């Protein structure tokens, strides 16, 4: 490949053994031709440091549903359909936030406006309060920053659509090599107050605010409980090698060692042949997994899925 050995993706003993193992999954290559660095700078989530309010949801008498797609209870809502893609930015703290945040506003602006709320805006505009922009970031601040300064709009690269739209493109990990591995390599984009030239309103006229920021608690039912009543919700949880590899089924970690940390947008739950799962949109594309979307073992606060919780309300008129 004329460049030197290492970080060759992942290992096929790797993807086999996960196979042989014969657990409630089963994995093989998604991304071919990547830079490891690539690999890492994905999982660019923190895990720690700060903390919103709390939530905690009165259990009582709502029964929840035995099976929950937060894209069916609300058809109206396209962006609850949207998979994201992050290019080589440590971003994925400002998409889950962005993916979530965008659902809400049309499920609770009636099922009124559905707005792309802008990653690029939230990724740029925040700074060291949110983190350290493509290089990492807490996705407690992501929702704190909504509801103090206020998210634009803003669909995917080279979109076309409303303020400013993402403006990294996406690395060819899906499937070719006449190009060479995209590495992570990046450096995080400016904030520009100014909004794409045709678009109306004004960059300013755009910024859609939250009402407030707060945790949602460490057990599954309140979560099933925030998703049900509420919309989507951003989460957190270990990255290990062996879910770079997910393809079908409900993931558990096997082997492999920490990518890092990785947020991302809860939307549901199901149980598939008796492994409760929690249905997840990830943000590496469409070509990543089961159509971007991906399962994680529910219940047993797997690897963190169910510690890192934020959420918030839009505000209304």
């Amino acid at each position: 490949m004329r460049s030197r050995p290492s970080f060759h993706p992942l290992s096929d003993e790797l993807v086999n053994y996960v196979n042989k193992r014969n657990t409630t999954w089963q994995a093989g290559h998604n991304f071919y031709n990547v830079d490891m660095s690539y690999l890492k700078r994905l999982c660019g989530t923190f895990l720690g440091g700060p903390k919103p309010p709390q939530r905690v949801m009165f259990t009582e008498d709502l029964k929840l549903p035995a099976s929950f797609d937060a894209r069916e209870q609300w058809p109206q809502c396209p962006t609850i359909k949207e998979i994201r893609d992050q290019g080589s930015c440590g971003s994925c703290w400002a998409f889950g936030a962005v993916e979530a945040i965008s659902d809400r506003i049309c499920i609770h602006t009636n099922a009124h406006v559905s707005v792309e709320v802008s990653a690029e805006d939230l990724l740029t505009c925040c700074g060291s309060m949110c983190g350290d922009g493509c290089n990492g970031g807490y996705p407690a601040e992501a929702w704190n920053f909504w509801t103090r300064k206020g998210l634009v709009s803003g669909g995917l690269y080279e979109s076309h659509v409303g303020c400013r739209p993402y403006s990294i493109p996406p690395c060819e990990h899906h499937v070719n090599g006449s190009r060479p591995p995209c590495t992570g390599e990046g450096d995080t984009p400016k904030c520009s107050k100014i909004c794409e030239p045709g678009y109306s309103p004004t960059y300013k006229q755009d910024k859609h605010y939250g009402y407030n920021s707060y945790s949602v608690s460490n057990s599954e039912k309140d979560i099933m409980a925030e998703i049900y009543k509420n919309g989507p919700v951003e989460g957190a949880f270990s990255v290990y090698s062996d879910f770079l590899l997910y393809k079908s089924g409900v993931y558990q970690h096997v082997t492999g060692e920490m990518m890092g940390g990785h947020a991302i947008r809860i939307l549901g739950w199901g149980v598939e042949n008796g492994t409760p799962y929690w249905l997840v949109a990830n943000s590496w594309n469409t070509d990543w997994g089961d159509n971007g979307f991906f399962k994680i073992l529910r219940g047993q606060d797997h690897c963190g899925i169910e510690s890192e919780v934020v959420a918030g309300i839009p505000r209304t008129d």
